């Protein structure tokens, strides 16, 4: 046994990186082929079969590539004579090399045996409602009438009105009502239709419209298409004021095509026309006219109407009928599809089959018709936003997914890809900030540079997403009706609510295709009775985890969770004191987010997070005591860009040098003790190259002296956009020295940041966009246009002492934005500048709460 | 081991050269598979893969077999006891012959499994915008009213007036804008407009221009070519005089078939072609209209007209707007792209975003026209030039890529193929003149001869270029995201930067399939902190460089890098006091350019070049002096064709027998001792055949007795084209002699090439094209039309000295170029024959510095 | 290393038997040689044949000591350092060889030469 067992394991070791190549080379043809039947149609159960079969081979080859290259790297680590020496290590690796060989030739015959695999030049192989009347539409007349009147107003220039959304939001409808209401007629001479769609091409468009203006579109059929468009101007002309209706418009050649079409009579005309790019709409018209969202009892009133034509629904279904109308999310066609599905079933037995889950019951049957609704615009994206588009899937559904976290969980598996020139965080956050161009992800909440902060996955495209990622493994949700388990081998991801987590945790999982754990808080904080075996479980049943990300529940660093050498991106939370030399051997990670709920002032990175080259950012709730790099450690600039809750005691020159490409840093702490000249550690921060936002937090209430922002201050921050003073109590004074920041993009003054009665710059700010002022203590304010002159945002909250905002500051053409949160009478000025603005007519905001 | 190591190496041995030649067809079936495939259009991701795997396999076996060769050179070059004893020769040949023997199976399993491969006999599987107004076309007034003065101008023939450029460069604009001027209509009773484009049917233009003159086409679409043709000439001259506008005609056999349809009515008719072809456009009109380039400032207020319309592009977005602006390069239809993405996108996010780089931005997503149009051309050069052309992509965005520089690479990379009467260097010079016949590559300097001397590829086509290689592999550039390489190993070349050098090298490179190293110094002589060791690693990471080019570095002659046989161009400066024997063992190369930084009078060549019968060009810029060829050496004539800076010792019989090819010849050093009679190595030129160029320059500013060309040099340099005399001090009495040259063409007195206050030359100068004179000391020049019967060119510069150009000079028909740069009072003489020629009214260029 | 590993596992896979097997044998060969210092001999043969038992026995006897003196060291050492060791099991092996090879002669010893042939009471023996 042993002579044969040694016998063939030598032999093996000799085709050990030869196997390994192979497989990873037909391995990558599999993953061709696979994308190719993803793009593909199919109806065949053989076909989803040899899919499925596909994508568990690949994603096996995957996980034994992983494997082998870690354990190479484990036996690296190790010292000669513990490499030499050890023989259990080599008994798993020719085990390792064993099935490498074994899903290679399983590859081989896969390609081999099935026909359908084979190369193939250039081969993938790939109508409207009734029409409502006004009784039909349910709470758009005040949006009707506001489209009409933004329509109708005179202006010389052709101006467009465009309204956009998301997908079966009832634009057409909008569109319709508006077409048909007399008003429209009264103020144009001839009001025409037309239906673009993705799909269309202009001939057709301009012929249909000519068709309007006369009806011998027999003759002009020959005429090309500036000769048309000519034709149709004096048509327009002799017709007069004109305003076309265009349906589902996506492209912005096609907008410029329809200006020819209208002559430069000084008629004012209009084009008002549909579009689910938010971006064609605000070229469109400057400032959009985003669809509104119909309340629940406009939902519940449309069911209404829908499942029983006129006659009122009956009494006992208005309870399951409310419940399905606000489950909706407030958009009119899951409204409609759902009571499709109800058509005709007054027994509350289908009512309630169909309330217990209505999102799940889009997307089935034959007037599923909200899918191929989304897929209108999905195949309008590109594969890189596909994919980044359903990893917002596992988020929970009505969950709130933040901008970073989302954007780091993209980063984190490997969807995104880098760029020639820029940065794997800008190209993820260029893309969400795309996927809400073309109104694929909601987006209520905005930082205060203007970008996204919190986006949403509608209901449906929530369930869109889940279902399309379940069909292609790439995540999956975790589900059990009273038992069971929906099969989760076929999930290449696991997400679980953590309320389900203690019953999935029970069947003592135990999976090796898993590459990643989602457990969010929906309901935030409601940690439940996770014990520590719970979560020692969790560490056994996925080993070969890239992302583990749980936070509501008490993590501790089990020995077996120390071993997850994959790992990417983990966001965990409990009682740290110090984070231990285990995340040393994270080669593969990425990210880090910590939550720790320990006492102390300060974390301690016993790990030395210089060696990890794959890191990228490290976040902690409190500040961080980072070791300084060693001599061994020196080499190339670190990958970290972001290091948040950062100990300024951890802030010192060869620290900035190992990470001169950190671009968000934050320190918290003792602020005179850092901020002098043998506290030149502010001083090392033009070690820093590109970095842009800058947080300072003073943990002490009871400051023994206030400090002075060093006359260096100014170009040893230079870089920074975003720099937010918390507690630091600073005399207005030293507000000018804040003036001479060349960069300086976003202000944020928390805490009492600065101290004093009054403030009175004096510096311009040449560049500020956002002025953010948060429970200031200081009364009476005379910035002046000079200080302020490209002042875009300007917001003061919690100013209960604050007197009045400065008149001075109305003239600023660039201003548009004043919100006022919690003010004293300065809210009475906020009135006076919005009039004065008012009357000088300029696009102007003012937000007062309550 | 060894009993069985020697059994196995013995016996494959036996079957190595089969296996080898075996290996070589299936290389060539997958080679040709290969030619297929890149002309196959492809967008299965599957296929991609496929072609990936046979280019990385085919580059493979390549590289193999050329290992194996240059082992077999490498062992007959060792002495019978150092080839029979040497047993590490054994170990890595049994080694290369195991490799080669897999690669074969791996060619053969290639073929079978995939089926993609299987011969087949003949199978490969293969609108314009919306239009302007008068208000939308930026920087055109000019041009417009130049092309429609040299419309309108009597003149009774068929006078053409074709406007020519690079793709998207609105061409067509500038027609439409011609075709909606009232002057235009003022000056042709009727005008019409065709598109023809690549392709086209004559029928289906001669049919539309029948419409214009008749709405009856109907009734003559019975009517043969020629009918068509008198009919529409009687249709002209009942209508009178016309101005077609033609739209993309291409090839001359439409010029020719427009001809006919215009009546001998003597009414001065004209039409308006537009062509990419440049060569087309000179036949059109014998003077073009190469459309103007656009400015920075029209490029930003175009794409204010676009990404912003008529509303004035906001104020911050100026800067990046800017920025976006000048990047096209002065061309309409980058600046049109790059607004189409970003049309809509006032967030200054995103206009980052695509500012980075606004050369990718185009070629991407679906409004990429940019692509397309350029390819509309690029399928219009065979092969030959196709590749050739891919390989002008490889030099920095911006450099000026050199003729002779990109003509060697072209025959230093494999890319051109030997013609049946040609010699490479005119093949690939006819092919960059054709590249710049069809507008592709841009061409702004002019040899004194008039061809081309440095040459640039449009940003966007430089882009272009980059991702066409890419895909197809000829070669890439290294780029790293602050970390990371980008695949490199999919790149079968690598084109770095100086900048990015170092951190390439920190990476340690290791490469077997690259096959040179481009590092070009965009920003000339930036040598950046480059160590002896960097040079090393570069030794060390590309083995098998054919194309070795960099200079800007200090390069030495490191063990390494004597060992690349496989060597075929280079490029290298350093220090050098002597070309090392060391190159004698680079049996593959062809050229050789050295730029030695040594303070030695001259530079010995101690390789013996004449064994190098690859070679084809060497270049020093200092004189070298080579050795004369030994007994042994003796044979067939070098393929040398220019030897550039040759120490006149270096100048002797054998030399110059061995080289009787040379065409490119330049000597410098002590030239008195050079023409007597002893001194024959001036008689010794006899031997040269082809020696088209001769450069004379003398190092010694203290000469002991002023030469004198000999008698027989009329007769010893008769087939010299380019003679260039530097620091000569020739009194002119000398120059008359140089009018007994038959094949004189250039002459250039560079530096007091010729002494004496006036010049009066007597003999005639049969057929020199162009004269240059250079800091002439000389006041009068009595030049008169007998002397140069045939002058071409006049350029004198820097003649502070000249007093007046001969007046005599005027009668020259043939001349039509004058140029004097820095010049004396003879500039008013300059002034005086302009204006007789102008008088005379004969084409004529005058140009004047400052 | 393969067929190093394969040859010396297999010779393991008995050196003990071996081991035991030759001690008997040299036993017996010392036996033999207790009886020929008692024999009066005048053959120079008969001396070669002495000495060549004599030096078989004590190379016997030297491999003996050796085999017993590595084992005892293996047990010496530590678990872990007893299964790690990877040039003491060559050593072992070696050894384990050497004795195979002794053992052998000492077997070829007794069977070719008769004069070893075992024999109830054969010791031939002025002033
Ligand atoms: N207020 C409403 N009351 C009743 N039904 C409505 C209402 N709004 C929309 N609908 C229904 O929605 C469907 C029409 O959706 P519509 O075409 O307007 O969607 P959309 O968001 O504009 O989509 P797209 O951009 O793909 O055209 C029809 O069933 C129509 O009856
Ligand atoms: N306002 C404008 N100012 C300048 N150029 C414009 C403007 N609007 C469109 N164009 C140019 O018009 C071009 C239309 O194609 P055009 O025929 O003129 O291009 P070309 O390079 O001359 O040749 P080809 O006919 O092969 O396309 C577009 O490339 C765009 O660059």
């Amino acid at each position: 046994f042993e002579v044969e067992n040694l016998l063939q394991l030598l032999t093996d070791n000799v085709s050990a990186k030869g196997e390994l190549e192979n497989l990873l080379k037909e391995v990558q043809h599999l993953k061709g082929f696979l994308d190719d039947a993803a793009k593909l149609p199919s109806d065949s159960e053989q076909w989803k079969v040899l899919v499925e079969e596909i994508q568990k081979t690949v994603h096996t080859a995957e996980d034994a590539v992983d494997k082998f290259v870690v354990q190479a790297k484990l036996h690296k680590e190790k010292n000669k004579m513990a490499r030499i020496l050890d023989v259990g290590h080599l008994a798993t690796v020719r085990n390792l090399a064993a099935e490498v060989k074994g899903i290679h030739d399983q590859v081989k015959e896969l390609r081999l045996n099935n026909q359908a695999l084979q190369a193939r030049p250039t081969l993938e192989l790939p109508q409207q409602g009734p029409a409502l009347e006004d009784d039909e539409v349910v709470g758009f007349d005040e949006e009707a009438n506001k489209v009409i009147n933004r329509l109708v107003k005179e202006s010389k220039d052709l101006d467009i009105i465009p309204v956009v959304g998301m997908p079966g939001l009832g634009k057409t409808t909008l569109a319709r009502k508006i077409y048909k209401d007399p008003k429209l007629s009264y103020e144009f001479f001839g009001v025409h239709w037309v239906y673009v769609g993705q799909s269309y091409k202009i001939k057709d468009v301009f012929l249909n419209i000519l068709k309007f203006f006369t009806r011998r579109t027999e003759d002009y059929q020959h005429e090309d298409v500036d000769a048309l468009a000519k034709v149709i101007a004096g048509f327009i002309n002799k017709g007069g004021r004109c305003l076309i209706c265009l349906d589902d418009v996506w492209e912005t050649k096609v907008i410029d095509y329809v200006k020819t079409i209208f002559p430069e009579n000084e008629k004012g005309h209009r084009v008002m026309m549909t579009t689910r790019n938010k971006v064609l709409a605000t070229y469109a018209n400057s400032d959009p006219h985003d669809l509104k969202f119909l309340t629940p009892k406009e939902s519940f009133e449309l069911l209404v109407k829908r499942v029983f034509g006129k006659k009122p629904c009956p009494k006992d279904l208005v309870g399951h009928g409310e419940s399905i109308a606000g489950k909706c999310g407030g958009v009119p066609l899951a409204v409609v599809v759902i009571a499709g599905a109800l058509r005709g079933r007054p027994n509350t037995s289908d009512w309630i089959r169909v309330e217990r889950n209505v999102v799940q019951h889009l997307y089935t049957n034959s007037e599923e018709s909200c899918l191929k609704f989304v897929e209108m615009s999905y195949d309008h994206l590109p594969q890189e936003v596909q994919t980044c588009f359903l990893y917002c899937g596992v988020f929970p559904r009505g969950f709130d997914i933040p901008s970073w976290k989302v954007i780091r969980l993209w980063i984190a598996e490997g969807l995104i890809k880098p760029q020639e020139s820029y940065t794997l965080e800008e190209i993820a956050e260029f893309y969400l900030n795309d996927l809400v161009n073309r109104n694929l992800v909601i987006l209520q909440q905005k930082r205060s540079d203007g970008q996204i902060k919190t986006c949403r996955l509608h209901v449906m495209l929530h369930q869109f997403c889940k279902k399309e990622a379940s069909n292609k493994w790439l995540f999956q949700e975790v589900s059990l009706t009273p038992d069971q388990a929906i099969d989760p081998n076929k999930s290449r991801r696991l997400c679980i609510q953590p309320s389900n987590l203690k019953d999935f945790l029970s069947k003592k999982p135990s999976a090796e295709h898993v590459r990643s754990f989602y457990c969010f808080s929906s309901k935030e904080k409601q940690i439940r009775g996770l014990t520590p075996n719970d979560i020692k479980l969790i560490h056994k049943a996925f080993p070969l985890v890239r992302v583990l990300d749980v936070e509501s529940l008490k993590f501790l660093f089990s020995k077996d969770f120390n071993q997850l050498f994959h790992l990417r991106y983990i966001a965990i939370s409990g009682d740290f004191n110090a984070i231990p030399l285990t995340f040393g051997k994270f080669w593969n990670l990425q990210t880090l987010i910590l939550n720790t709920s320990t006492s102390e002032s300060t974390l301690d990175v016993k790990a030395d997070i210089w060696n990890m080259l794959q890191l990228r950012h490290l976040h902690t709730n409190i500040p961080a005591k980072l070791q300084p790099p060693t001599a061994t450690t020196s080499g190339k600039a670190s990958c970290l860009q972001t290091l948040c809750m950062v100990a300024p005691e951890s802030c010192e020159k060869e620290v900035l040098a190992k990470a001169c490409h950190l671009k968000k840093l934050s320190i918290r702490g003792q602020m005179a003790a850092f901020l002098g000249a043998y506290k030149g550690g502010i001083n090392n921060l033009v070690e820093l190259k590109c970095l842009e936002q800058l947080k300072l937090l003073n943990d002490v209430l009871y400051m023994n002296k206030a400090p002075h922002l060093p006359q260096t201050f100014s170009q040893l921050v230079r870089t920074v956009k975003k720099l937010t003073l918390t507690n630091t109590r600073f005399a207005w004074s030293e507000a000018d020295k804040l003036g001479q920041l060349e960069s300086l993009e976003i202000l944020k003054f928390k805490e009492n940041a600065f101290a004093g009665d009054s403030w009175k710059p004096k510096m311009g700010f040449s560049a500020l966009r956002v002025l953010w002022i948060e429970r200031a203590e200081f009364e009476t304010w005379e910035a002046s246009e000079i200080n302020f002159p490209v002042l875009r945002n300007l917001v003061l909250m919690s100013c209960d002492k604050l007197e009045t905002v400065p008149f001075e500051l109305a003239n600023l053409s660039d201003l548009y934005e004043m919100r006022l949160e919690n003010t004293s009478k300065a809210v009475k000025s906020a009135k006076a500048i919005l009039e004065s603005k008012t009357d000088k007519n300029i696009k102007f905001n003012l937000t007062i709460f309550p």
